[PDB]
């Protein structure tokens, strides 16, 4: 029992971690085979910040102008190009240390590890959610960029994110392993407006289960509703309207716990319209949003 | 910028992990140079839960009893001893994977990473404290024990805690890697009081600095305090009476936003008195202490 925001095992990212220099510029990179991925502004300078020209800059660069370095050894660059905004390193050695792996494109909701490295070097590793708004909310100072979210399914790692910005709210943008932004953003210092945020309701749902599980039962109640007026409270609280998806996904908790679906969207009906009254619920003063329902099911049945 | 529950990066630890195997029972084994380190409860039975004679049941068991398995390698056991609460396995070959590492005791308040493991697989990782009264909130499931808590001091790592037991209250006690229990815990299935909890008064006081740091400043006030005014608070509060030890160690913090100790603690002070106000700090609606000062300036200077 306890529930706790959990982050995988980071072993299988840590082995692909390395340093990318460019100029006076070091960010972190990620070697998988004999590929190199890393954001394309480690070729701007300080100022090719507000409007850079991408593809003028990197005409300038050669082979031998990227430095890439996996601890203290020198990888030997034989290959450059971009894709959309990230920079794909040929290097001449295969890291053997490449896990098996796949570059995915997660989902609004969906849940990710961040393994944070500063000059190519890991410093902690946290449990994140791709917000509604395409943004996270990171820990990521300068030196950061280049530092991976992923998923591990048994020996397979899913790459999802790859870190590049910082909006000027204090919040993270950044891409899929194809460079491709999660969001509006673009990868230039310009205001960028991250959207209104929404709450992911399966999430706060699925955690609400988390919760009945490990004892922390005070807020059921013996109501019900249904999905339109669950989503009308939703709405007003600035909630993802819940769909028959989501309650499908949410079965397996129902069906371990024996509390319907819209039983428990009654229960967060009431804790929105009333609040937790100085309650807490798994150790927290709010209404968390970043487990998804299988996220729950693999930390309430130990999945290694 | 940007504040998280971040764990070290798990990696070292991941190569140490192993399953012991002793009867029909199973839990995790730590692998470091020739010795496989695990709680000696592996040798009890269905009916030793309630007052098992270690000592005696120990006897009955050989090396060959023993089963060391590193993810699908068979370790050979030369050798079997207990110490305190846990087994130490001699075994034939030293693990190539050993990173440079230590046995420490941590003190109440002090915080590590935990990489939950079963079947000596890792699951996932988290960052824990333990509490003042030794025990500490975890999320683990039987099958867990054996997994290890830790700190890494860029290429060391120091062992500090091996999980045992869940308290019939939902909490988790365990040892230090000589086998002695933190707190009051004996390894048998008995009613064991986990005394009253206190909230770490120093970590909540580096964890406002980190949240100033990141902009979250909305609790600041136009007050001070004295540490005698402070500790009447924090005793009626359930808080750690705040010594001059702690103020020298938020020295740092205190030096780098220039916000006295004492003028922080009279933030906190109103903060105990009046609550939130439904506002939030660091995207939490309480107060956290799981996050040491030395947590603090490691997330916000970057140290890898
Ligand atoms: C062009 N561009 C793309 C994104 C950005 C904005 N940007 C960031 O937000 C990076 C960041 C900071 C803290 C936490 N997370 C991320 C950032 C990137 C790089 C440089 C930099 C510095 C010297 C020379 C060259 N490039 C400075 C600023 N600018
Ligand atoms: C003797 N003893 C020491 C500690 C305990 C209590 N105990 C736990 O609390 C384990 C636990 C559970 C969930 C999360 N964290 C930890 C636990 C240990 C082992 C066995 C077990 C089962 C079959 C055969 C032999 N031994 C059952 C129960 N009992």
């Amino acid at each position: 029992s306890g529930f706790r925001k959990m982050a995988f095992p980071s072993g299988k990212v840590e082995g692909c971690m390395v340093q990318v220099t460019c100029g006076t510029t070091t960010l972190n990179g990620l070697w998988l085979d004999d590929v190199v991925y890393c954001p394309r502004h480690v070729i701007c300078t300080s100022e090719d910040m507000l409007n850079p020209n991408y593809e003028d800059l990197l005409i300038r660069k050669s082979n031998h102008n990227f430095l890439v370095q996996a601890g203290n050894v020198q990888l030997r660059v034989i290959g450059h190009s971009m894709q959309n905004c990230v920079l794909k390193l040929k290097v001449d050695t295969a890291n053997p240390k490449t896990p098996k792996y796949k570059f995915v494109r997660i989902q609004p909701g969906q849940t990710f590890s961040v393994l944070a490295c500063y000059n190519g070097s890991p410093s902690g590793v946290y449990q994140c959610a791709m917000r509604p708004n395409f943004t996270i909310k990171g820990s990521f100072l300068n030196g950061s960029c280049g530092s991976v979210g992923f998923n591990i399914d048994y020996d397979c790692v899913s790459f999802c994110y790859m870190h590049h910005m910082e909006l000027p709210t204090g919040v993270h943008a950044g891409t899929d392993l194809e460079g491709n932004f999660y969001g509006p953003f673009v990868d230039r210092q310009t205001a960028q407006a991250a959207g209104t945020d929404t709450t992911i309701t399966v999430n706060v749902l699925a955690w609400l289960y988390a919760a009945v599980i490990n004892g922390d039962r005070w807020f059921l109640n013996r109501f019900t509703t249904t999905l339109n007026d669950f989503n009308l409270v939703a709405m007003k609280y600035n909630y993802e309207p819940l769909t028959q998806d989501h309650v499908d996904i949410l079965g397996p908790l129902s069906a371990q716990t024996g509390i319907a679906v819209l039983d428990m969207c009654a229960s967060l009906k009431e804790l929105l319209q009333n609040g937790m009254n100085g309650r807490t619920i798994l150790g927290s003063a709010l209404l968390e949003d970043e487990f998804t329902p299988f996220d729950v099911v693999r930390q309430c049945s130990g999945v290694t």
